[PDB]
Order: structure tokens, then C-alpha cells, then sequence
């Protein structure tokens, strides 16, 4: 049982709050985080660079190792790293980025990596500089994941969008 507060029941085991992700991930510390990542694990902007700085870098530190061993990620693949002081783990997932070409079918493979993991807190996927419509990335969300997923949005106007929106 997890510290979860004020989320709005979208399904069975989706979720949905207007928050910052790690706003979320500090209070909850939640066994897995999800990042939106790329697949350099380079956690430039949005989720990845807010969690990275949370993290005072040590995330970026840590990707640096993994991708020294391991090389990049697939897109729509994942691994898992540590969480640092926001969660036990972070699970890096990258989803499609459409605006360079990519294609959108790989978000549902992006959400697929959710599934080997019982509750997470996450993002939507590909829903901010990479393009996906945010409502598309919300509905391949529920229609992959069958674990119990906590969606933190951190934009309100966007929130308020898809909490009104046909899944
Ligand atoms: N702190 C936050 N908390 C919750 N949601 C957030 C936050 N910041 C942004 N969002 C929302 O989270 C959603 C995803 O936005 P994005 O983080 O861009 O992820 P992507 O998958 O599209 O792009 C991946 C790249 O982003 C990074 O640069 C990586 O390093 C990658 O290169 C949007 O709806 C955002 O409004």
C-alpha cells in the first residue's frame, strides 16, 4: 500500500492526477518512477530533466554508466535504473518521437514495458517534445497497461482536457 493521494479513477488500474511527477515520486516514494526517455538516457528536458535534477544529477551519472556498457535503448524499449531519493527504481521508457519521423505504433511497445512491473507512477509517453497527441498517448495507455499505473500531468489546462475525453 503506497502513499497515493487525490488521483482520479480513470479504469480498473489506471489513474490520473493534475501534479509534477516528482513532486509525487517525493512524497510517495514509490517503488518504480517511470522516466520519458530518449534513448541516450541524455535527460535533457521535461519528465527526464525534472527527475535528473531532482536527483542532483546522479541519474545522468548513472545513465552515463549504462549506456558506457549497454549502448541505446531500442525506441519503445526500457531498462531499469536506480530511483535515488525519489523511488526505489526508475524505469526509463522511450516512446516514439514523432516529430523526427519516428513511428507512432511504438508508443503501445513503450507501454508494454509497464506491465512487468505491479504499480508504477508515470508520465504519457511521447506526449510532450515528441509530438504524440497527449489524449492518444492517455487512450494507448489504458488500452496496454494492466498493472496499476499513477498518471502525474503536470500541465492543468491538459489535464483538464483529458480527464473530459472518451477513453
Ligand atoms: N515534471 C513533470 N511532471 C509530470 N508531467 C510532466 C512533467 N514535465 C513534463 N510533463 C509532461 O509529461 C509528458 C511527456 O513530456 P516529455 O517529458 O517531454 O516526454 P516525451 O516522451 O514527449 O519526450 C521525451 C524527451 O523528453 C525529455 O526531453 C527526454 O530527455 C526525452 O528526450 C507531457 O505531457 C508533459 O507535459
Amino acid at each position: 500500500v503506497n502513499s497515493f493521494s487525490g488521483y482520479l479513477k480513470l479504469t480498473d488500474n489506471v489513474y490520473i492526477k493534475n501534479a509534477d511527477i516528482v513532486e509525487e515520486a517525493k512524497k510517495v516514494k514509490p517503488t518504480v518512477v517511470v522516466n520519458a526517455a530518449n534513448v541516450y538516457l541524455k535527460h535533457g528536458g521535461g519528465v527526464a530533466g525534472a527527475l535528473n535534477k531532482a536527483t542532483n544529477n546522479a541519474m545522468q551519472v548513472e545513465s552515463d554508466d549504462y549506456i558506457a556498457t549497454n549502448g541505446p535503448l531500442k525506441v519503445g524499449g526500457s531498462c531499469v535504473l536506480s530511483g535515488h531519493n525519489l523511488a526505489k527504481h526508475c524505469l526509463h521508457v522511450v516512446g516514439p518521437n514523432v516529430n523526427k519521423g519516428e513511428d507512432i505504433q511504438l508508443l503501445k511497445s513503450a507501454y508494454e514495458n509497464f506491465n512487468q512491473h505491479e504499480v508504477l507512477l508515470a508520465p504519457l509517453l511521447s506526449a510532450g517534445i515528441f509530438g504524440a497527441d497527449p489524449i492518444h498517448s492517455l487512450r494507448v495507455c489504458v488500452d496496454t497497461v494492466r498493472t496499476n499505473v499513477y498518471l502525474a500531468v503536470f500541465d492543468k489546462n491538459l489535464y483538464d482536457k483529458l480527464v473530459s475525453s472518451f477513453l
